[PDB]
């Protein structure tokens, strides 16, 4: 019920203006930065499980799954990985934190590619490229589950999901633009993903529609 809203630092929000009203037509690389993201946060909770197993209590299976909706018009990316406390979700998405996303935005200013973000640590935003509106449900060992969402124009909120539990990881939920809904077709995502997957050390499965 309780709902709280937060201001994007500004830089973000200008990353976010300029991604959501572009028209880079590689936009499939959306999925590939949240693929690396999945595969980095498995990475995380895998490594802190090396000197204390507990940590996978909450879940043993480290894996990255897709899973395209026509009917909601959304492509789910849902991975096990270490998930992320209120802090960590408010921090990492809300702010330049730990990347280069000034950098990045002087290189645009300078003739390089959009593909490059996943190379400043701002690959997520690359999602707005493809979606209208992002929701991002996480769970971590050390918080409760948080459901985070922005629509861009400058603002996100954040509030304690009453969803289905996830035992442990993060959910990034596109919903699609209307001309984007590529994405949700099996041979895409399939084209798309039959190319990463051979960098990433976890199972990536897309679940077929019915
Ligand atoms: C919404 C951005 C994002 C973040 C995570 C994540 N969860 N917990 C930690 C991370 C993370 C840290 N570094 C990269 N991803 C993740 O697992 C997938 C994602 O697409």
């Amino acid at each position: 019920e309780e709902v709280e809203t937060f201001a994007f630092q500004a830089e973000i929000a200008q990353l976010m203006s300029l991604i959501i009203n572009t028209f880079y037509s590689n936009k499939e690389i959306f999925l590939r930065e949240l693929i690396s993201n999945s595969s980095d946060a498995l990475d995380k909770i895998r490594y802190e499980t090396l000197t204390d197993p507990s940590k996978l209590d909450s879940g043993k299976e480290l894996h990255i799954n897709l899973i395209p909706n026509k009917q909601d018009r959304t492509l789910t990316i849902v991975d096990t990985g270490i998930g992320m406390t209120k802090a960590d979700l408010i921090n990492n998405l809300g702010t330049i934190a730990k990347s280069g996303t000034k950098a990045f935005m002087e290189a645009l200013q300078a003739g390089a590619d959009i593909s490059m973000i996943g190379q400043f640590g701002v690959g997520f935003y690359s999602a707005y490229l493809v979606a209208e509106k992002v929701t991002v449900i996480t769970k971590h060992n050390d918080d409760e589950q948080y459901a985070w969402e922005s629509s861009a124009g400058g603002s996100f909120t954040v509030r304690t999901d009453t969803g289905e539990p996830m035992g442990r990881g993060t959910k990034v939920i596109l919903h699609l633009k209307e001309d984007q809904t590529e994405y949700l077709e099996e041979r895409r995502i399939k084209e798309i993903v039959k190319k990463h997957s051979q960098f990433i050390g976890y199972p990536i499965t897309l679940f077929v529609e019915k």
